[PDB]
């Protein structure tokens, strides 16, 4: 399996989510919103990436022991529409996904990834919107996509 060889133009990011009836939503009308902060930084990202790769986004709820899937951001940030539509009235605007894989994968087959850019932290110890560097993401999608246990 060498698909991601050659891969330069993606970028890939940790969602934490303190909702799991949120993570069915999303999974339900390909949506998301984050924090101001986190919306900031994933519309960046999107927006500097014009259409030249995926920005990919690795699902966790908080605490849960597990990632829940993974999702392309499909869109820029809409950052005026209406309130309360999440589990909290926290979050402002939305952005489009697509969702790729839902499926459980422990944190004991991704917990050895180490991320660099965030103090050689497990990649399983991440807060929302942590970005992972390209070589540490393909690791984890590799990872992610060939567990069935
Ligand atoms: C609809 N978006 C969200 N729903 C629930 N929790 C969220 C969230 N975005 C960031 N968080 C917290 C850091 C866990
Ligand atoms: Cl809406
Ligand atoms: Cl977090």
């Amino acid at each position: 399996n060498l698909y991601f060889q050659h891969m330069k133009h993606g970028r890939v990011f940790i969602i934490k989510s303190y909702s799991e009836d949120d993570i069915h939503r999303s999974i339900k009308y390909n949506i998301w919103c984050s924090t101001e902060h986190g919306n900031k930084r994933l519309d960046a990202a999107y927006r500097s990436m014009n259409g030249k790769g995926p920005v990919y986004l690795l699902f966790s709820v908080n605490g849960s022991g597990h990632f829940c899937g993974v999702a392309e951001m499909k869109s820029a940030v809409d950052y005026n529409t209406c309130a309360g539509v999440w589990s909290q009235d926290k979050w402002k605007g939305r952005f489009d996904v697509r969702w790729i894989f839902v499926k459980d994968v422990p944190n004991s087959q991704l917990r050895h990834i180490r991320l660099e850019n965030n103090e050689n932290k497990p990649v399983t110890n991440s807060r929302d919107t942590q970005e992972v560097p390209l070589e540490k993401a393909k690791q984890v999608l590799k990872i992610i996509a060939s567990y069935k246990h």
